[PDB]
């Protein structure tokens, strides 16, 4: 679910989910993937490109159960869409971490999205 | 395509179509549609819905012709799906125009549009 993945970027990343990545780049949030403008977008292209081989559950609104030991996310099983659906919420929020020093704010509100170049089908 | 709805959102409105309206409100820019928040947000509500008729060609890739009788945009070639294309496309940049007196600067970069309310039919 879209709260899940906002809780897991919120505690990973320190920053406001919607704000930093709603808009960022070619590939954060809204739309869908375009040519990665830095790291952090890079992150979500990956992650929309792992949303894409789900196949029976809806990322967006399809809840998922996890928890954490220490300071690492653990994916509770709850069937192999959603098990491969938290898994992918957790890869973009640790790769939000670990590129957090390459975050750029001139990219927060990428408003030429739709005029990012072409990107591969994953 | 997008570059010829830019071109007519600029002579209209005077503004950065991408800037201005790229991300504005529930409706305008990337995302989908939504619970439209002003006058503007209801422009690009329209517009999102005109181009779900138009299931022949590609309203944002496939280029079409235009010009001016006066101070009235007037759509070329009557190609069916480009002409009405292109129709959608004079009719929110007019519209655009007539609201500006209610463009809110706040919702200019809505990264909050995953969680806007879910619109009516089209
Ligand atoms: C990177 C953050 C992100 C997405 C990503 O992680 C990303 N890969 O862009 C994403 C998103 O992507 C999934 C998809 O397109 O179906 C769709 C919509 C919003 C998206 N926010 C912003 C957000 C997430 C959670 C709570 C509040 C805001
Ligand atoms: C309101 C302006 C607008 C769209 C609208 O007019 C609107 N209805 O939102 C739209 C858009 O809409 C079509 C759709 O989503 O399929 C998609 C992508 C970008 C869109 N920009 C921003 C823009 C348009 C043209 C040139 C540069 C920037």
């Amino acid at each position: 679910s879209l709260f899940e993945l906002g809780k897991m970027i919120l505690q990973e990343t320190g920053k406001n989910p919607a704000k930093s990545y709603g808009v960022y780049g070619c590939n954060c949030g809204v739309g869908g993937r375009g040519k990665p403008k830095d790291a952090t977008d890079r992150c979500c292209y990956v992650h929309k490109c792992c949303y894409k081989k789900l196949t029976g559950c809806d990322p967006k609104k399809d809840r998922y159960s996890y928890s954490w030991k220490d300071k690492t996310i653990v994916c509770g099983e709850n069937n192999s869409c959603l098990k491969e659906l938290c898994e992918c919420d957790k890869a973009v929020a640790i790769c939000l971490r670990e590129n957090l020093d390459t975050y750029n704010k001139k990219y927060r509100y990428n408003y030429l999205k739709p005029f990012c170049k072409k990107a591969d089908p994953c």
